[PDB]
């Protein structure tokens, strides 16, 4: 699990971009992370599941 304002790699197509959690949400039994992508437009901004999110280190 991540946190709101937490820095975490984000799987957008084939790789991983450097991203920031923005908001967080739980529904149907599933989490879901509002990410930002560090360096991109505001418009990529996305929803994404916790299996294309890695930690960082």
């Amino acid at each position: 699990h991540f946190e709101e304002g937490e820095r975490v790699l984000a799987k957008h197509s084939d790789c991983f971009y450097e991203a920031k959690v923005l908001k967080v949400e739980f529904k149907d039994n599933e989490w879901k992370y509002f990410v930002h992508y560090i360096g991109w437009n505001k418009s990529w901004d996305e929803w994404i599941r916790l299996d294309c999110l890695l930690k960082h280190s």
